[PDB]
């Protein structure tokens, strides 16, 4: 039988591997689709895809791609641009019912190369017992933190800033909420000081990285570059703020459950018994999963993450995962209907409720299901809606490497010199 490859994460194999034996059973024994796990390291999922596209590997047919991989991989001629699909229904598949902010990320020089398939974005998440109300700017987190601290409670602000892409994320979110960015649309020209207003954006966004890293009480991981996890900060009530991905919502619902998290007792709860299956994962009944919601709401909130300018909702750098067809396949025909299949709406719900991975379907974020596991969906459906998006650069590795080597450690920023050294820096990623 015909075998296309589906190359994934590891990270979620299992619920890549769930969605594509569900399409199996719809192709009527024309062909299967067989995932293979990529390493769990981001990095290393690129360098071995990498390593397949230049070596001629005639068995790569469909790869989840990081969604800051886009420019490199059509450039490079290793993901066919979705025209190339001989029925033709690639392109329209992937633009109906997709979110803005994820199709963004699928384009490069003005044509699809991929179709979304999963998407991220952080949003602020907040003690309630410790913060009255969520703090809906950059300025106000900073006041909230100094004023727990003063009081002896939990002062840290967790956020990844660690010299990585997390960091690069981070700043790429407030530049954009500033106005500002790093390149042009084309990604020929560097634009973080190149006009006064790109400059004044350059600046306010290193001025909030040094604020939070110059905070009273602030994280040493942030004032000593340490190593430490923004999660692990907040389920062990070292942080009252956080900003992060959503999937620190299941994992602070699961850990509670199984004890890990002193403030939320959650394994006291008699109804909860035998919620944790045989793999120690939290797999509640949908009245278990109201009871520990409910109960999480004391202690445990959301909220968008905080804005730059007052008057202005944030534009947060949205991340995710896009399916490509590799130039090596043998049979495109087959490996766009795969694509199809492994992003339409029944897998999009399976991905969304049975995998913890936010979906790019409009539709999904009408559905009431989704809502009640997802009680956050209307925030993430605004972020994904009205997305930043990191620069999109066939030299993209090199750019964020030297990016991340500027701006860490953020206690040494200076703002105004930090910000010509990030364009210098930039121009040279650029020039090759
Ligand atoms: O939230 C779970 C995912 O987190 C990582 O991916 C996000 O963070 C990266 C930066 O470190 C972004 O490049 C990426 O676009 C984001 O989605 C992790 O790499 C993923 O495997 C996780 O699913």
């Amino acid at each position: 039988g015909l075998v296309v490859s589906f190359y994934t994460p590891a990270t979620d194999g299992a619920t890549f591997t769930a969605i594509a034996q569900r399409c199996n059973q719809q192709f009527g024994g024309r062909f299967t689709i067989a995932q293979v796990s990529l390493p769990r390291s981001p990095n290393e999922q690129r360098l071995q895809l990498a390593r397949r596209l230049t070596g001629n590997d005639r068995t790569l047919d469909v790869m989840a791609l990081d969604v800051v991989w886009t420019a490199e991989f059509a450039e490079a001629g290793w993901a066919l641009p979705l025209s190339d699909d001989p029925a033709g229904l690639a392109e329209n598949d992937a633009v109906a019912d997709t979110l803005p902010g994820p199709l963004a990320t699928a384009g490069w020089n003005h044509k699809l190369y991929a179709a979304p398939v999963t998407t991220n974005t952080q949003l602020l998440w907040y003690r309630p017992d410790l913060v009255n109300s969520p703090p809906t700017d950059w300025n106000a987190m900073i006041a909230e933190a100094a004023r727990l601290h003063a009081a002896g409670e939990p002062s840290w602000i967790a956020v990844q800033a660690n010299q990585g892409e997390g960091l690069v994320v981070w700043f790429n979110t407030l530049l954009v909420s500033a106005g500002g960015s790093v390149l042009s649309e084309d990604g020929r020209h560097v634009t973080l000081t190149d006009t006064p207003a790109h400059r004044a954006a350059t600046v306010s966004a290193l001025q909030i990285l040094k604020s939070v890293a110059t905070t009273p009480g602030a994280d040493p991981s942030i004032t000593r570059t340490e190593e430490g996890s923004a999660r692990l900060a907040f389920e062990q009530g070292k942080a009252a703020l956080e900003v992060n991905w959503p999937f620190v919502f299941a994992s602070m619902l699961e850990n509670a459950v199984k004890g890990g998290v002193p403030f939320l007792p959650l394994n006291r709860i008699p109804q909860l018994a035998g919620s944790i299956n045989d793999i120690g994962t939290f797999t509640p009944s949908d009245e278990q999963f109201r009871i520990a919601y409910d109960a999480s709401q004391q202690v445990f909130g959301f909220a968008p993450y905080p804005a730059v300018a007052p008057g202005q909702p944030a534009k947060v750098t949205i991340g995710g995962l896009n399916l490509a067809v590799a130039k090596t396949t043998r049979h495109r025909a087959e490996a766009f209907e795969a694509v199809r299949c492994l992003r339409d709406q029944h897998n999009q719900r399976y991905v969304s409720l049975e995998g913890g991975l936010p979906a790019v379907r409009a539709s999904l974020y009408s559905d009431p299901q989704f809502q009640a596991k997802y009680p956050m969906h209307a925030i993430i459906r605004q972020q994904l809606t009205d997305a930043a998006v990191r620069p999109a650069t066939p030299v993209y590795q090199a750019l964020s490497i030297r990016l991340a080597a500027v701006l860490s450690p953020i206690t040494e920023i200076d703002p105004e010199s930090t910000a010509d050294e990030l364009a210098a820096q930039a121009q040279k990623a650029i020039d090759g």
